[PDB]
């Protein structure tokens, strides 16, 4: 009883390696036709009345903005005199950088990212103050794009500087010791626009020097690779000044080569192209930069150690037959990450079943010294230089905000203190509770789920689920602090599933690879297997069950509705790659053949193509569920047409279908991308039309 928008139908043949593929809506890859825009506002036409005539509609976004509303905080991070710290009164579009001489001062703004766009469609992207900490650099986003202007304050008056550095994308932002500037990475111009509708590929990045003081014409290319248009040059300058650090990647993988330069045996200033020597000149495993004492660095890596590692180089002899393990890999857990404090401490963090411990290390010895406690959550902040004697973190879970630790790094003891509770107002979360299950999938291997719910559930086969998975890139899902799902649970009777399926980063490198290339059908196996998991334990029934996920996750949900519509009666993919034969040709979607494989090898085209979800809709004996695709018109990082064409092709196989009533739409929002930096009223709006949905397709029931 649905009238979807008309769209014409274009027939395209392309041959990929002797198969004939045929697509219809390849003109909906042009985002500024008339055509393309006349789709896209006939889709909003017919999803948004839809959305906005669920009766509960008004009371869901009251309660998302209800209990969203308390006011928030990052860790305060040192920076000579003063502290500097992330504030949201509550419920603002943007959180305010705010600055404190000490951390008993009164605090000012320092930069409040609201005051640049009337409706939040603003945001920073990367900062970095200079090592003496008198200026700060910081990218600016608009509309949600990956594309970054960076500019600069003086610190801590917060002064504008005019430098302003244009078209840079992806990038380092590493200031030399000597305070005159810093190494960014840019593009060099192109055809047609730069602002997020674009859809043209991203290669060839440059890493650039920019003197403090001069226009971004003067700017020094100091590294490229035009015969490897895809590597990408990260940039560090050591903890001393003296080294930069190159980390070059080519892809997706958690692998770089490792390159330096000498800075300070330079005989000129930063000019030209720097003269570098290669310490790692493959792509065979990490190697992330922790810290340097003179020319020891310490390296995390995943070399021989799926579940990382850390080791040290020197410099003055790199050879790998002089390379020594500081940390040993752990039997079981995954080293996350590591950070130098005070002189000759490390903290590491890892995952074990994944839940986040931390550990005190010897940065001499590499031994354990002390372990800092935890509740069951993640560690999602931190500060703590290698200069300074404190170190401070951020904890979250499912039913808590935040928790901000300090802890003092001078003593042998490590005695954390709590810094700051951040919890919703008037919320009971004793009420609800999280289990974790462990299910088994097709293969007979083992998979994690969280599962949030109200305490004394009965298995009845009831409640609405709200299933969540993502699978690929190295990605662990972790427990995190979510306003909607406390909604969900409280007032629409739900029940919450993450499902920690492979290609993730949960069990390392090896839970990774189970779950990418060749291996990507485990992904939507194992979350198929999840939903089966709920449904034999009667947490719910099929009928009952959301699926969501967004941009890889999107394509996880994509895949399931084609593989199994009867395991599923709602799904909602945010920002999801879609067209699995097409993502590599645009922006930086290159970058994903270390996940997907490309179409281009015969061999990875006979992979793809079994999952692609655009090219396998195919009507079943059980209808799809309800279907959601949520996208923004600046969405450079997924381009939306993978949306769009799916959303199309979708529509018209089921045009004249009896059995199909579940409704196939999709909302393409206006200013805004990927999803970093949305504006908090932009993201409460689409929690809000999310649940919207469900309860318009499922059935959910509202109490008060
Ligand atoms: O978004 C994604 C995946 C998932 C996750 O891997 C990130 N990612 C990208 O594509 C990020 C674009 C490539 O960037 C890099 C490439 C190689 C090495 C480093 C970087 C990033 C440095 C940087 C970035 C920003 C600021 C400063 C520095 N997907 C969408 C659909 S599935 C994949």
């Amino acid at each position: 009883k649905f009238t979807y928008p008309n769209a014409r139908r274009d027939e395209l043949v392309e041959d990929y390696h002797g198969t004939k593929v045929t697509e219809y809506y390849r003109w909906l890859e042009d985002p500024d036709s008339e055509e393309t825009k006349a789709f896209v506002e006939a889709q909003n036409e017919l999803s948004k009345p839809f959305l906005d005539a669920c009766p509960i509609r008004e009371k869901l976004s009251s309660r998302i903005t209800e209990v969203w509303d308390y006011p928030k905080y990052s860790c305060p991070g040192r920076h000579g005199e003063y502290f500097y710290y992330y504030h949201n009164t509550g419920l603002q579009n943007q959180s305010v950088l705010y600055a404190q001489k000490g951390l008993g001062a009164d605090p000012s703004v320092f930069l409040d990212p609201n005051s640049l766009s009337e409706d939040g469609t603003v945001s920073l992207r990367g900062t970095a103050f200079s090592e003496n900490d008198q200026f700060f650099a910081y990218g600016l986003s608009k509309s949600g794009s990956d594309w970054v202007t960076i500019k600069f304050k003086k610190a801590p008056s917060g002064e504008d500087l005019p430098d302003t550095l244009e078209r840079v994308k992806f990038s380092s932002m590493a200031w030399t010791h000597d305070h005159k500037g810093l190494f960014y990475n840019r593009y060099l111009e192109q055809q047609g626009k730069s602002d997020g509708t674009e859809t043209t590929m991203n290669v060839d990045q440059k890493l650039f020097y920019h003197r403090l003081g001069t226009d971004q014409s003067e700017d020094v290319l100091v590294a490229e690779f035009p015969e490897h248009p895809r590597w990408m040059i990260g940039a560090e300058v050591s903890d001393c000044g003296r080294y930069l650090v190159m980390t070059i990647h080519e892809g997706c993988d958690p692998v770089n080569r490792l390159y330096y330069v000498d800075l300070k045996s330079m005989q000129n200033e930063i000019r030209g192209v720097l003269s570098y020597v290669k310490i790692v000149d493959n792509f065979d495993a990490e190697y992330e930069y922790i810290t340097n004492d003179g020319s020891k660095f310490t390296f995390k890596t995943n070399l021989n150690a799926s579940r990382y590692k850390l080791i040290n180089i020197d410099f003055a002899d790199p050879d790998q037959s002089n390379w020594q393990t500081l940390v040993d890999e752990d039997e079981k857990s995954v080293l996350e990450w590591a950070a130098c404090v005070n002189k000759d401490k490390l903290i590491l963090c890892y995952l074990k079943d994944v839940k986040n411990e931390l550990y005190v290390h010897g940065l001499s010895s590499g031994s354990r010294m002390s372990q800092l406690p935890l509740e069951v959550g993640s560690v999602v902040g931190y500060s703590g230089k290698k200069k300074y004697d404190e170190i401070f973190y951020q904890f979250t879970s499912f039913l808590t905000p935040g928790i901000i630790y300090r802890c003092d790094m001078t003593t042998d003891t490590y005695t954390p203190k709590t810094f700051r509770e951040i919890k919703v107002k008037d919320f009971d979360t004793s009420q609800f509770e999280t289990e974790q299950v462990f299910f088994p999938s097709k293969d007979g291997t083992k998979i994690p789920m969280f599962i949030v719910h109200r305490k004394g559930l009965v298995h009845d086969g009831s409640h609405p689920v709200m299933l969540y998975g993502y699978g690929g890139f190295n990605i662990s899902i972790t427990p995190s602090f979510s306003p909607s799902r406390l909604v969900f649970l409280q007032h629409l009777g739900g029940v919450y599933a993450i499902a920690n399926i492979r290609g993730g980063g949960e069990y390392g490198e090896s839970w990774h690879k189970a779950g990418n290339c060749a291996n990507k059908q485990n992904v939507f196996d194992d979350f198929q297997s999840a939903a089966q998991y709920l449904i034999e334990n009667k947490w719910t029934s099929a009928k009952r069950i959301t699926i969501n996920g967004g941009s890889n996750g999107g394509l996880l949900v994509g895949a399931c509705i084609n593989q199994r519509p009867d395991l599923f009666g709602c799904a909602v993919a945010q920002v999801g790659v879609l067209d699995m034969l097409r993502f590599h040709k645009f922006t930086i979607g290159h970058a994903w053949t270390t996940d997907y494989g490309s179409s281009d090898s015969t061999d990875d085209f006979k992979v793809l193509i079994k999952y692609s979800p655009l090219h396998n809709i195919r009507e079943q004996k059980d209808q799809y569920p309800a279907l959601l695709l949520l996208t923004g018109d600046h969405d450079d990082r997924v381009v939306p047409l993978h949306s769009l064409k799916f959303l199309a092709q979708i529509q018209y196989t089921f045009k004249d279908s009896d059995s199909q009533t579940n409704p196939l739409m999709g909302r393409i929002d206006t200013k805004s991308g990927h999803g970093f930096g949305k504006p908090t009223a932009k993201v409460i709006e689409e929690l809000t039309d999310i649940y919207s949905f469900m309860h318009q397709t499922v059935g959910l029931k509202w109490s008060d």
